[PDB]
């Protein structure tokens, strides 16, 4: 049993629910919070932005100082840091930007991390202002996160599309 109240089950694995990802994290303090990081970790906007907002800008400082010492991720890559407030960790996971070119494909990459992680609170991978169509993002987390995942879609209007057209 876990703390995640409301969500729908879409697999034996994954939920979903209509939420803000920060609000959650701020109610279930769960183990893992992942960000819909780029490779800079520069939280700027979307998820990013938002959680780093929450963080009042701990995320950024604690990023710079990664960037700093190791130097950039990977597209599909992934660093574990704090979760600050939000969380225990924040798994920054890096999914292709379509706004960038980034091959999609390294859309598949970027989930298998959640794999190293038994719970996760996250949003879905390169939706957003990243431009992926977040039907094939749900469809690819589906198919390659085995762990257990509670997705978290700001937005009412696609948190319903991504229910109704659910295979
Ligand atoms: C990425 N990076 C580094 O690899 C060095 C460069 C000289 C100082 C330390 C480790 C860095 C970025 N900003 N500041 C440093």
């Amino acid at each position: 049993v876990n703390s995640f109240s409301g969500y729908l089950k879409l697999t034996d694995n994954v939920y979903i629910k209509n939420a803000d990802i920060v609000e959650e994290a701020k109610k279930v303090k769960p183990t893992v919070v992942v960000n819909a990081a780029n490779v800079y970790l520069k939280h700027g906007g979307g998820v990013a932005g938002a959680l780093n907002k929450a963080t009042n800008n701990a995320m950024q400082v604690e990023s710079d100082d990664y960037i700093a010492t190791n130097g950039p991720l990977k597209v599909g890559g992934s660093c574990v840091l704090s979760g600050h407030n939000l969380a225990k960790h924040c798994l920054h996971v890096v999914g292709p930007n379509v706004n960038k070119g980034e091959d999609i494909q390294l859309l598949k990459s970027a989930y298998e991390n959640f794999n190293q992680h038994e719970v996760l609170l996250a949003p879905l991978l390169s939706a957003g202002i990243f431009g992926a169509d977040p039907i094939h993002s749900l469809r690819v987390c589906v198919d390659t996160v085995r762990t257990n995942v509670y997705l978290a879609v700001f937005d009412k209007n696609l948190y319903d599309k991504l229910v109704s057209s659910f295979l």
